[PDB]
Parts: structure tokens; sequence; C-alpha cells
């Protein structure tokens, strides 16, 4: 069963359609939109459906050149780690054992551990954060939360922030593991983000039903020949 599936007949929903091309069209507007087009939906791509372990909700997409590419909270090779990353990497290095400050904020290698990255609204028009809010990004991301809740079992939601709790509200508290906390960014952090350890308590739980925890040290792709 995959994204594809289940996601099928939402694609075909004039509020779905009319999302795409009203994004098309602002692409040829003489304004500049993130993630690149191909990127808008690699957060399904690099984690099926029966592959999900994690989701972890964002709202926007980063905003700035070369930043989004599709994976919440990612940056691409290169990019500097901007601060609700740094955010999260200060709380992996103070909880998870052997954890140090990655030198890149690349999360790919999360995602393909079934790491969900998942922003609620897919695409930003460039320096504007939640410009494309009121297009039908969340009606999209609704439906997708509904299917996950849906068709998988215990899978661990973080939820950071009051958007993204407000998001999961629907999602059965009984059949996954949902774990709450202020959103990383500078303005919240140090209001109970810091303290919420929901890294290793996502491993936990993931490692108390047999499944794999994750590494949460991401990693760049590689060199070849
Ligand atoms: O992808 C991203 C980046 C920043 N903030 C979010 O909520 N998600």
């Amino acid at each position: 069963l995959t994204w594809h599936d289940v996601l099928a007949e939402e694609k075909q929903q004039p509020h779905f359609l009319n999302t795409l091309q009203t994004v098309a069209s602002e692409r040829q507007s003489g304004v500049t939109i993130y993630p690149p087009q191909k990127d808008v939906f690699n957060a399904f791509r690099f984690t099926e459906l029966g592959d999900v372990k994690v989701v972890i909700l964002g709202q926007d997409p980063y905003h700035g050149p070369g930043q989004a590419h599709g994976l919440a909270f990612s940056v691409r090779p290169g990019i500097a780690i901007p601060p609700s990353l740094l955010n999260m990497y200060k709380e992996l290095e103070n909880t998870i054992p052997g954890f140090t400050r990655p030198n890149h904020g690349y999360l790919e290698s999360w995602a393909r551990q079934g790491v969900l990255l998942l922003n609620t609204v897919l695409t930003v028009r460039a320096g504007q954060a939640h410009s494309h809010a009121s297009l039908g990004w969340e009606t999209f991301t609704d439906k997708v939360i509904s299917l996950i809740n849906q068709h998988r079992e215990g899978v661990v939601f973080l939820l950071w922030g009051s958007h993204a709790q407000k998001k999961g509200a629907i999602i059965d508290k009984q059949r996954h593991h949902v774990l709450k906390a202020p959103h990383p960014s500078p303005l919240s952090a140090h209001r109970g983000f810091f303290g919420c350890n929901h890294f290793v308590l996502a491993n936990q739980w993931l490692e108390q039903h047999g499944e794999t925890p994750i590494d949460w040290m991401p990693v760049l792709p590689a060199e070849s020949e």
C-alpha cells in the first residue's frame, strides 16, 4: 500500500489540482517559489507510507535560495544550518548518547530511516513566510495526516508548536504515539523545546515495539571516484 494508492483520489480534487496550478502560475509571474517543483513532494519520495516510523510536522518551507528542498527543517548540502535546525541539534546533543553537532543541515538520511518530514504547507514565495498558506495545501496535508492515522499503526508523531499540535488533534493517541512541545525556533525553543527529549522518547517507543530506532546523526551523500 503506497502513498499513491491512498492519495490518488485526493489528488484529483479541484482544491489540490488548483493549488498546483496556482503554484505553476506563480513560478512564471515574476516571483520565485520554493522549493523547486520537482522537490515539493520529496517527503513522500523518501519515506513511503509503509516506511513511516516518525512524523515530524513543520509548517512553512524555508523561503531563501538553496534552503528548502521538500523535507521539513532540512537544508541542502553546503547551506548554513537554519536556527530551528540548530536548536533541534542542540536538544539532540544534550540527549542522544554520542551525538555531536553536524557540519551540515541535510536530513535526507532521517527520511530514509522512516522519519516523515512533512510541512503542512508545501510551497512558499521567496522571502515571504506563509505566503502560500491559504492555497489548498493545508487541506491536502490534513488528508495526508488522516490517512497515516488510519492506514498505519504505532507511528510516533512529534508535534512542535500550536499549529502542528492542532493539526494532529485527530490522531488516535492510543493507536499512535503523540508527543508535544513548543517549536524549536529561537522564539519558543527555550520555553519548552529544550528539555522535551522527543528524540530519545521516539526511539524508546520504536524499540518497545520491535522497530529499529532512528540514528539521528544526519549524513551527507558520499563522494564517488
Ligand atoms: O521546512 C521547514 C523549515 C522551517 N520551518 C518549518 O516549519 N519547516
